[PDB]
């Protein structure tokens, strides 16, 4: 069970606590319809993470990239952190724009269930996705780096509309 | 104990199995002293991972970067994977040149031990570092992506010379 726990702490230490302090400055640079101030992280509990989000939903299209963030990390000179800006559609209309991406460790949970050596049952994929979201929420609720700049979007599919799911959180702000 | 196990599986799923198939073609492009054909991964058991490798050792200097590897990953368009080429010195002489980097999850192990919320004891970071190397070694031995293109350098330091440690693995090949 500690797998999803460590991945959530990994996700915060080696990513969120590094890019969240510099995000609002990157969004301001791109603006100068404006882009929302927060980073919206998609958390599909089925751990189904497509690499191309524009084709995953017709009402979600890639718009542009943010200016890249670079830094020396673990002996890698100028390791690049890049983020994408997406437009959310509603009845053929641009309803909102924001920085949108999936939580990558959910891909790791999915692949571990496929591998036999990983000791990770296929049935345990849902509860680890749940534990990943609970641990990540606990971290961000007490995170100094998280100051109204990060919004988690967790959902479960059984019709469901992903673009309508993101627009709900976007309008709440 | 399952924390380091999941970080090692993450390290292979979301990184090693993505860049190792492309590494030899990237090293050849740079060559056209030649650079070695394997990715050399430093595994300090004390989990002390500096971000600037050149500062850590006077006999290890940064030389150049490889051509960047990009790809759409989890909704992030053109996510960048970059690797650095280092030169290793011995008595004021260039003794070797290779692609060298630390295993970043060891930084995650170090940071979890300092956070109280992580449920990770200070004393347990050497134990988790040993499990991370053991799990990663088991994966790469059975990894089809790893075909004698990856070399792990685990070491425990109480004098110790890191550049001398890397050269030993280089000269075996
Ligand atoms: N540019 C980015 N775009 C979107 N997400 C990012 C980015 N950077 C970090 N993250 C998240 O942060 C997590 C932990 O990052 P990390 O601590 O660096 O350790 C990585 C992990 O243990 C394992 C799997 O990778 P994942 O991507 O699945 O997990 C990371 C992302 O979830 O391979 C490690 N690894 C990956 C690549 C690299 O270049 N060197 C490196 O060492």
């Amino acid at each position: 069970s500690n797998v999803a726990h460590g991945l959530a702490w990994s996700y915060y230490i080696g990513y969120l606590r590094l890019i969240l302090p510099e995000l609002q400055a990157r969004i301001r640079t791109y603006n100068q319809g404006a882009v929302s101030q927060r980073l919206y992280i998609l958390l599909p509990l089925d751990c189904g993470v497509p690499d191309n989000l524009s084709m995953a939903d017709p009402n979600i299209r890639f718009l542009d990239k943010l200016p890249q963030q670079t830094g020396d990390r673990a002996g890698i000179k100028d390791r690049v952190y890049s983020n994408s800006i997406y437009e959310l559609l509603e009845n053929g209309q641009r309803a909102g724009t924001c920085v949108l991406e999936y939580a990558t460790p959910l891909q790791t949970l999915f692949a571990m269930s496929q591998y036999s050596q990983a000791g990770f049952s296929r049935e345990d994929r849902l509860e680890q996705a749940k534990l990943f979201c609970r641990t990540l929420e606990d971290i961000l609720a007490d995170a100094p780096e998280s100051q109204n700049n990060c919004r988690l979007i967790a959902y479960q599919e059984p019709s469901f509309s992903l673009s309508q799911e993101v627009l709900r959180h976007l309008r709440q702000e």
